[PDB]
């Protein structure tokens, strides 16, 4: 397997097959391995992002995970005062198998190649949760919080859906 975003060692985590073949995938399994400090030796930090709008994450997220669907706000938080260390390693999902994490981790690799140069990165390690929160609450819901989940059509949430969506820099 290739090494990660700045050629200086290989990938931490098994991999699973996900949508985006250029991507790398994770399992529930391997995000609670390392939410549980089985890689706290290796893995300085790492941060989950939830690409999910707002209401989505407030009714229901991965524990730590920060929210950040918006490209500059995703931008703002990791790399104006970047999470320097050991490993960091950045988790990007959303619900379950849509384009808002993927589009975000090729949009932070964009950004983090044209603030460094070549082949420094901040975050040369980035991976998507397969399945995105759909996947994983029913599998490690003692992992969320709160313990429930809103999917993105939710019926009461039409409004907010339309919004948020007239926040983001591209539809
Ligand atoms: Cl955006």
């Amino acid at each position: 397997m290739e090494l990660i975003g700045d050629y200086s060692k290989a990938f931490l985590l098994q991999t699973v097959d996900g949508k985006h073949q250029d991507l790398k995938y994770i399992s529930p399994e391997t995000m609670v391995a390392l939410l549980t400090g089985k890689f706290s030796n290796i893995v300085d930090k790492f941060v989950i992002v939830d690409c999910r709008y707002p209401y989505e994450y407030e009714g229901g997220h991965i524990k730590t995970a920060v929210n950040l669907p918006l490209e500059r706000d995703a931008e703002s938080f990791l790399l104006k005062s970047p999470i320097a260390p050991k490993r960091v390693i950045l988790i990007f999902h959303c619900e379950f198998s849509s384009e808002r994490g993927p589009r975000m981790c090729r949009f932070i690799r964009e950004r983090d190649r044209a603030v460094n140069d070549y082949p420094s990165l901040y975050y040369p390690e980035m991976y998507i949760l397969k399945g995105g929160y759909k996947e994983f609450f029913p599998q490690h819901p003692n992992f969320c919080e709160p313990q429930d989940y809103r999917p993105m059509n939710h019926e009461a949430f039409k409004d907010e859906l339309k919004t948020f969506r007239l926040k983001t820099r591209s539809w």
